[PDB]
């Protein structure tokens, strides 16, 4: 069956790894080790199609930096996760967002930006900036709570849809 490469980066605290084991094993998990990096799959069935997610949860600078440019080359999308009450990490979507089309030498790489954390009424990111700089990549914003799992089937499909039509061209 058809695998996709996903990989979730983002500045450390943002939920991360809370995303992806929420998508994976259906539970939060509120304190995992911000330094450990890791992959996990998942076979889901997404618009009909039974497929295989293959998911690295990323967790910042590598021994190497050859193995960041490995797995930006090989990952097909890139779910691009700041948190709504951290303004920083936010802003360190500008970094990401260039460092993944600098490492794979393109301008069209599947991506979504997903504001999480939404369950908390603490915020400093409102909605509508958030949408600013997605309407400026041409990708879909998702809000997501790690902890309620509102949005995260989303932001992941999205993503796996995003891919679906950069394949298509
Ligand atoms: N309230 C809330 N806390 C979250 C959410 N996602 C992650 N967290 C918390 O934020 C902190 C960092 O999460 P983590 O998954 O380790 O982030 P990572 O460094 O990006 O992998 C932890 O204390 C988690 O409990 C969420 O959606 N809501
Ligand atoms: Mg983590």
């Amino acid at each position: 069956m058809t695998e996709y490469k996903l990989v979730v980066v983002g500045a450390c605290g943002v939920g991360k790894s809370a995303l992806t084991i929420q998508l994976i094993q259906n539970h939060f998990v509120d304190e995992y080790d911000p330094t450990i990096e890791d992959s996990y799959r998942k076979q889901v069935v997404i618009d009909g199609e039974t497929c295989l997610l293959d998911i690295l949860d990323t967790a910042g600078q590598e021994e190497y930096s050859a193995m960041r440019d490995q797995y930006m080359r090989t990952g097909e999308g890139f779910l691009c996760v700041f948190a709504i009450n951290n303004t920083k990490s936010f802003e360190d979507i500008h970094h990401y967002r260039e460092q993944i089309k600098r490492v794979k030498d393109s301008e069209d790489v599947p991506m979504v930006l997903v504001g999480n954390k939404c369950d908390l009424p603490s915020r400093t990111v409102d909605t509508k900036q958030a949408q600013d700089l997605a309407r400026s990549y041409g990708i879909p914003f998702i809000e997501t709570s790690a902890k309620t799992r509102q949005g995260v089937d989303d932001a992941f499909y999205t993503l796996v849809r995003e891919i679906r039509k950069h394949k298509e061209k």
